């Protein structure tokens, strides 16, 4: 828990495919976008502990003289054993992952799985210090005891004995924070790009000093906040400069971004955080936000700056981040196919065309593949700007990251839990293109799919209730949505759950389609592969599904994975052996499950059981019968110890078996003229390492000497 396990799940991200389809334009403004967000993302050290920039200085001069694999002969002829200096690896994966030594799930500390005195004998006998015996000496001295120090005020992040905070001076409590709060409200100037410095004379009387983040110091609209303040009897003063060589080089890459921009809105939007970054005006961030709204559907997507307030203690100062992502044009090709079938592939669906919509509208469905996410940890998902206002007057980007909801499951042979050792090297083959079949179909289909009967309040209806049947009951339409009513507002407990299990069934229903797979490039044993893996993978998604259920209240707190439960409960009442979940003893003499699910019934079995599961869950939508879609529902999402499949015991079993979040390693990309290459790394702590060790080929040495500059500079507050 203070330390990452040894064996950590490690996955790659996947970017392949569409950078290669971006045009040499688009690559170059990739490029630089990506430099400009990995280059801030370096801030976030500064932003983390006292002690991570020089860690990532150390790491750094470590890894560049000696490849993980240099350092490894040398960690033995220290007399490290193998899983020591495997510790190490996953420790500076983990800090180059984090861009700190706090794990940004969950805002823990985390140290080396070794002795101290082992580590110590590899630095100080590496080549790095070989090279600059008082430097890695005295930066070995500046961050040795904190690397490993699990003093109580360390263990988390927070203010006083209960944490440790950059964003504030040691000195800080809460109540200096709720102070210079009130009075960045008074001056209507925002908290998301500074830091709060507390001294305090000899008399115990503190004053004040809010640090924007800038390139300019304190030698536009900033230049007349930057004074001296009375506040409350307190003085404050508004100074800049925060991070600025850091911040210079940032601007210098969105500069020449600007130069391969696609429209003017990403012209602006880049001029505006580069006055934002330049000056330290979150105004002109806003300014350049309110472009990136009006940027519709941009192939390379990016967004920079202080984003999130999660980790400050009093929530308001954000992070640093930058992230470029982009449109893979072969699926938006695949996606174009789809929707332009999408009257046939519709007419397939279980329920009668009266019970569709009049017509097919393309869902608001956008997912991109991360080329780069900078910062403290990579997302599933964005949803953005966090500025309110611009929110309500001009709208938000909700965008799905899908390369990384890709790698949301397990990615590694030895990390497939419950899973028949035959079905093994499938499941890792084809899971990728299952989950592209998957996810398409789901949004597209699955979302875009399905009329609501309403009467209004004239007495109107949306449909002829004169004609239209019930399959159910063979009569007319009797049950509809009235008084301006929902899905939402009448399904409240169960709507988005409901769902979600609806828009996956039709992702499973539907990829059996011959059709649909030939578009997604699958004919004859690859699309029978695609199919079954797609099967295999929700089946078990289903029983991992438990860990989000709490027996305690019988409540399900998470509506996708109550929706996969649900679906592998609808097969299971199938029978015919089609799936079968048996609690096992594992291996290790442990209790542990196998998943087994007979590809051969899927068509024969599994294909009937989902079209009347989906023909009853779409009748009840249409009709909005609450308390049948409620017994139907909630029938399935019960919880209980019945033989032979015991799911409240293997929910335990699931707990068990659980393994921490895996670490994510993310390509470069390097610049050969006007050609951008993509570089791409292994799947472990080593690749890891190896993709930061290569990161920064220009200035890696420049960029160190930066960050313990601005550190040492800030020692004394902590
Ligand atoms: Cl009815
Ligand atoms: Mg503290
Ligand atoms: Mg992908
Ligand atoms: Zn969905």
């Amino acid at each position: 828990q203070y330390i990452l396990p040894n064996d950590i799940g490690v996955s790659s991200l996947d970017c392949r495919e569409a950078f290669r389809l971006l045009s040499p334009t688009e690559r170059l403004y990739a490029y630089h976008l990506s430099r400009a967000a990995w280059y801030g993302g370096l801030a976030v050290l500064l932003q983390t502990s006292p002690e991570a920039p020089y860690i990532y200085a150390l790491l750094s001069r470590l890894f560049r003289a000696q490849d993980p694999d240099q350092l490894h002969q040398h960690a033995l002829a220290e007399g490290l054993t193998e899983e020591e200096y495997q510790a190490f690896l996953v420790y500076a994966a983990g800090v180059y992952s984090n861009m700190g030594n706090y794990k940004s799930f969950g805002d823990t500390k985390f140290v080396p799985n070794l002795p101290k005195e082992k580590l110590e004998r590899v630095i100080l006998g590496s080549e790095a210090a070989q090279q600059h015996p008082e430097e890695v000496r005295g930066l070995w001295q500046t961050c040795g005891e904190l690397m490993f120090s699990l003093e109580p005020r360390l263990r988390h992040l927070g203010l006083g004995k209960e944490g440790i905070t950059t964003y504030f001076s040691g000195n800080c409590t809460m109540e200096d924070a709720k102070l210079a709060q009130d009075f960045l409200d008074s001056q209507n100037l925002s908290a998301y790009n500074t830091r709060l410095f507390k001294e305090v004379d000899g008399e115990g009387k503190p004053y004040y000093e809010v640090r924007l983040a800038s390139v300019l110091g304190s030698e536009s609209e900033v230049t007349s906040k930057l004074k001296s303040y009375e506040f409350r009897g307190s003085p404050f003063q508004v100074t800049r400069g925060d991070y600025a060589p850091i911040l210079q080089k940032v601007v210098e890459q969105l500069e020449k971004a600007k130069a391969y921009a696609a429209n003017s809105h990403q012209g602006q939007m880049l001029a505006q955080y580069i006055e934002s970054f330049t000056q330290g005006s979150i105004e002109a961030h806003k300014r350049g936000s309110r472009f990136w709204i009006q940027d519709k559907g941009p192939i390379v997507e990016s967004y920079i700056g202080f984003i999130e307030s999660y980790r400050d203690p009093f929530g308001s100062r954000g992070e640093f981040e930058g992230f470029v992502a982009v449109v893979n044009k072969a699926m938006s090709a695949k996606f174009e196919r789809l929707v332009a079938s999408a009257e046939q592939l519709l007419k397939e669906l279980p329920w009668p065309p009266t019970f569709e919509k009049d017509k097919f509208l393309t869902p608001d469905f956008t997912s991109l593949d991360v080329l780069t996410f900078a910062g403290s940890g990579i997302p599933a998902g964005i949803n953005i700007p966090n500025y309110d206002d611009l929110r309500q007057t001009e709208g938000f980007k909700n965008v799905s990251l899908g390369n990384v909801l890709a790698v949301a499951y397990a990615t590694q042979r030895e990390k497939l839990t419950f899973l028949e050792e035959d079905d093994k090297d499938l499941y890792i083959l084809w899971k990728g293109p299952s989950f592209d079949v998957q996810v398409g179909l789901h949004e597209l289909l699955g979302h875009g799919s399905g009329k609501l009967f309403v009467q209004d309040e004239k007495g109107a209806f949306n449909f002829d209730q004169e004609t239209v049947i019930n399959p159910e009951t063979g009569e007319q339409i009797q049950s509809w949505y009235r008084s301006g009513e929902t899905w939402d507002s009448k399904f409240s407990t169960i709507a988005s759950s409901y769902e979600e299990c609806r828009a996956e069934s039709v992702g499973l229903y539907l990829c059996l389609h011959p059709q649909v797979l030939e578009i997604f490039g699958f004919e004859g044993a690859d699309a029978e592969d695609v199919i079954y893996v797609n099967w295999l993978n929700m089946v078990r998604a289903g029983l991992l599904a438990l860990e989000f259920y709490t027996p305690e209240a019988f409540n399900w707190r998470q509506a996708h994975m109550q929706a996969r439960f649900v679906i592998l409960r609808v097969l299971l009442e199938a029978g015919e052996g089609l799936v079968t979940i048996t609690p096992t003893t594992g291996s290790d003499g442990r209790p542990d499950a196998r998943v087994r699910l007979d590809r051969s019934k899927i068509r024969s079995v599994g294909k009937p059981a989902l079209e009347r599961f989906l023909r009853r869950l779409q009748v009840l939508k249409s009709t909005g019968d609450v308390a049948g879609g409620r017994a139907l529902y909630e029938g399935y999402a019960t919880v209980t110890d019945a033989p032979p499949e015991c799911f409240l015991t293997l929910r335990d079993t699931v707990l068990l078996r659980k393994e921490s979040r895996k670490l994510i390693v993310q390509p470069n990309t390097r610049l050969e003229g006007s050609d951008v290459q993509l570089l791409e790394y292994e799947a472990s702590a080593a690749g890891l390492i190896r993709s930061f060790s290569e990161r920064f080929p220009e200035d890696g040495p420049e960029l160190e000497e930066i960050l313990t500059q601005l550190a040492t500079a800030d020692a004394r507050f902590w």
